């Protein structure tokens, strides 16, 4: 058994909806990145290639390379999840935590999850997501971005 | 073996004691929440919650329902251990690192550690709390709040 | 098994390079703290001593003892590690995030990895290093420190 984490931010910038653990979320204002820029699937990513002793999503999937532009980063967490079961491990489980002001992500999680699971080949049992504000404490608290934790366990 | 990870923050506000990791804790100022604002056993229970896929402490409960109001976060600690427990779980271990300026925890873990440790009917060697501050960085450096990361392992 | 969460955050003040998991990395400014200051390695301790349930890297090398001072973070960890080890553990795995705007952590990761490796008296697949910025949002987005996470394994 490996264990893995992850942790990734993303700061929001034009329009509305944004996309969280796949997940299109309504929203005032959008996120921005090179991808998708879903903070919470980024950093489950790293939690599941830390695990690996695979790197992390940046060294796979550069900024620099324009064919990652606009990405899915479901798309990302797939490859990522490919390569890692090539390396030999399956799916212990995994836990995210959303660290947001707002939007309310509660609602969103069940298909979240649903995802997820598919993206990792398990059961919806072995993923769980959840979600915290910073009471209007930091640029999270004042609405400047989204913050996302993870962490995996390999097997 | 499931692994979970939790993250909380509370900001400060009124007179003092505050109530971390179960214990009263001398301070000029209090913490703003809607029980007693543990940030520590709430992520606590976040992490423990989230390696048994049973979502979080918001989604058990809720910060609308009056019945939490004032609530005592080991009661809330205990509940979510209860029905992790009915799940099927048993502890692993948990490790908690609270994040804050001031006021000094090292003297006051011992003391937490025997409350969690009770609470979560495990030996006191299951169970680690530790601290740090991110030299008056942030709105935890700037006193503004505590803020409190966990990761547990269930069996 | 048991699992073992660190934090750390360093200010930085004077003039470069600064020390990232044993690596001296160029750097216009350089790290506040009692020791080198190496935040990466702090963070990797205080996980490690977290999981042996052993407390954190302040109770066992206090800021206040002198003798830590400029202290190789290095050193610290091979110590924390030999009394991990007298408690019986032995290690599973570590993975470690770098949150920091810059300097690039990437080009230097192999070589934390080499040092880690060695303190720990692993294999370099039993240790995973990857970093990530808070996209200018917050005292790492505005450079004012670096803060670090990480999770550790032990058997
Ligand atoms: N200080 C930093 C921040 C990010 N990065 C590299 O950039 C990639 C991701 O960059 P982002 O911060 O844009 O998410 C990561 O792979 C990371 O290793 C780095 O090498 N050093
Ligand atoms: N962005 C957020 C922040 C919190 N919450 C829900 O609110 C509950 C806890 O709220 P607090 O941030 O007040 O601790 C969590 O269960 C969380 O899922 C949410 O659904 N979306
Ligand atoms: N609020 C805090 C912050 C740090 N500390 C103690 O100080 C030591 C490390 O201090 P630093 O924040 O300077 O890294 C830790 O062992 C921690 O327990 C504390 O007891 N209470
Ligand atoms: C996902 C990738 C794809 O280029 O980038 P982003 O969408 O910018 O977000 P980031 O978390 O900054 O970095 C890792 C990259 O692999
Ligand atoms: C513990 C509960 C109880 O209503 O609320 P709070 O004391 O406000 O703190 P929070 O961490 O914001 O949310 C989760 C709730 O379950
Ligand atoms: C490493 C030690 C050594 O005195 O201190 P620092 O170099 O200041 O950094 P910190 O992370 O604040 O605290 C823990 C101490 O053990
Ligand atoms: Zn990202
Ligand atoms: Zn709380
Ligand atoms: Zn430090």
């Amino acid at each position: 058994m490996r264990i893995g984490h992850g942790f990734d931010v993303h700061a929001f910038g034009g329009e509305g909806p944004i996309i969280i653990g796949g997940v299109r979320i309504p929203y005032e204002k959008g996120l921005l990145a090179h991808s998708d820029g879903d903070v919470a699937l980024h950093a489950l990513t790293d939690a599941l290639l830390g695990a690996a002793a695979l790197g992390d999503i940046g060294k796979l999937f550069p900024d620099t390379d324009p064919a990652f532009k606009g990405a899915d980063s479901r798309e990302l967490l797939r490859e990522a999840w490919r390569r890692i079961q090539a390396k030999g491990y399956t799916l212990g489980n995994v836990d995210v935590t959303i660290i947001a002001q707002a939007p309310k992500m509660l609602p969103h999680i069940p298909q979240m999850r649903v995802f997820i699971a598919e993206d990792l080949g398990c059961h919806m049992d072995d993923v769980n997501v959840k979600a915290t504000t910073t009471e209007k404490l930091g640029f999270t608290g004042r609405g400047e971005g989204i913050a996302c934790e993870a962490v995996a366990l390999l097997i």
